């Protein structure tokens, strides 16, 4: 990283994968899942969808480095389940920061 920050910690979402097996599969592991998303302040860039797509990729990467360095390596399906959780939180943090963009 460098230049990034970490936003407010929020509720680890129950994504519905449409199989309650998968919902609960993440849900058992959800203690280890990320609790907050890495983000950046409102410089110039903002964007909706592509900024989330970056915030996702960063937070998953920083899992896949900083947590995987700990001998805790993910698999593709676990990464995708994280991507969803991180996306869900990040949609929210963006929307929240956009309320203070209006306050400027």
């Amino acid at each position: 990283l460098g230049g990034y920050m970490l936003g407010s910690a929020m509720s680890r979402p129950i994504i519905h994968f449409g199989s309650d097996y998968e919902d609960r599969y993440y849900r058992e592991n959800m203690h280890r899942y990320p609790n907050q998303v890495y983000y950046r302040p409102m410089d110039e860039y903002s964007n909706q969808n592509n900024f989330v797509h970056d915030c996702v990729n960063i937070t998953i990467k920083q899992h896949t480095v900083t947590t995987t360095t700990k001998g805790e390596n993910f698999t593709e399906t676990d990464v995708k389940m994280m991507e969803r959780v991180v996306e869900q939180m990040c949609i929210t943090q963006y929307e929240r920061e956009s309320q203070a963009y209006y306050q400027r």
